[PDB]
């Protein structure tokens, strides 16, 4: 399956695996505090779904901000980025080798792309993954899906798992 062991740093500056998301239905977003309008729209519609699933199911879902640009965004930057979206919003980095890793891992693609204005920018995969209390994954959300749409899907989901 899509998905595997890594070893990143958290946005509290504590190593994390991919054992210390489990025990609770994850949503695994992959992105860049850099971003002008992509990241922060996906990241409003994911924690606006958090709450819906939440109020719809009585389930807590974790979002998960993983990097794709590690050069900039340090622990300190994710931690300050993540804290803006929804309180609950886990926010992981590490070494460019361990971000390669856990991409490759998940299928993610991620390039860095010259800028004028920002020095440069990360273009990637615009990709949602929801991951079981047990960390195996289940269904991949695109950026066509609108806040019920995704609600609907991850609460369609985890009763049916
Ligand atoms: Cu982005």
């Amino acid at each position: 399956a899509i998905g595997g062991p890594f070893s990143l740093i958290r946005d509290d500056g504590k190593r994390v695996t991919e054992k210390n998301l489990m025990g609770k239905w994850t949503i695994l977003y992959f992105g860049f505090t850099h971003c002008p309008d992509i990241c922060p729209d996906e990241l409003i519609k994911l924690a606006a779904a958090i709450d819906k699933i939440k109020e719809n199911s009585g389930v807590d879902v974790v979002p998960v901000f993983i990097s794709v640009d590690p050069e900039r965004d340090t622990v300190q930057q994710v931690h300050e980025y993540v804290k803006e979206f929804h309180p609950k919003l886990i926010g992981l980095t590490g070494s460019p080798e361990e971000i390669k890793s856990v991409a490759r891992s998940y299928r993610v693609y991620y390039m860095k792309t010259e800028e004028e204005d920002s020095d440069y920018l990360v273009d990637h995969s615009i990709v949602m993954y929801l991951m079981s209390p047990e960390m195996n994954f289940v269904k991949f959300y695109g950026k066509n899906h609108d806040v019920d749409s995704l609600t609907d899907g991850v609460v369609k989901e985890i009763r049916q798992y």
